[PDB]
């Protein structure tokens, strides 16, 4: 709230069946959770073509974590993927859209790592200039909050998009790690 009106719950639809099984991905996901258990190096970034499915890892991870397959970092963990074309599509200026945004991370915030984000299409948030000038920038909030490790986050992009926008960027490189997802699976 409006978490969750704002996001999908993917730990609740791992709990209920809902997620496709995951196969060939078990490399990635352990990695997904290594990085998840870190200080400061602590965002995994799904790097690939749309067609290796990288959600889908994600949704491994969720399974992984709902059977209780996951280190003491990400045991009890909410799983959740920010659904960014509806908060933008759901308001028409900026001070309401950043005041929602700002709701919805802060009550992320506010359960200090007992919520876990998965933000795709990554490159679309990091205010480097994905979204046209004039238009709704959810760069402004979700810039400084990833810069300043405020979030625990699992990004997706491709290649190409996260050497544009995130590549050059000190401070989120620092935050950030590559999982490079090479094949369909």
């Amino acid at each position: 709230q409006a978490l969750e009106k704002y996001s999908r719950d993917l730990t609740a639809l791992a709990r209920a069946g809902k997620l496709d099984p995951v196969i060939g991905r078990d490399t990635e996901i352990r990695r997904a959770i290594q990085i998840l258990s870190r200080r400061t190096k602590n965002n995994p970034i799904l790097l690939g073509d749309p067609g290796v499915g990288k959600t889908a890892i994600v949704e491994g991870l969720a399974i992984k974590i709902v059977q209780g397959d996951v280190p003491d970092s990400l045991k009890g963990r909410k799983l959740v993927s920010l659904d960014l074309s509806s908060l933008i599509a759901g308001a028409k200026y900026r001070g309401d859209f950043e005041e929602r945004l700002k709701s919805i991370l802060k009550e992320v915030q506010d359960a200090e790592g007992q919520v876990v984000m998965f933000i795709d299409e990554i490159h679309t948030v990091v205010g480097a200039g994905a979204v046209a000038e004039g238009a709704l920038d959810a760069g402004n909030i979700l810039k400084p909050m990833l810069a300043r490790g405020e979030l625990r986050c699992i990004g997706a992009t491709t290649v190409s998009e996260y050497r544009q926008f995130i590549e050059k960027d000190k401070a989120l490189e620092r935050r950030f790690q590559q999982i490079l997802v090479e094949q369909p699976s």
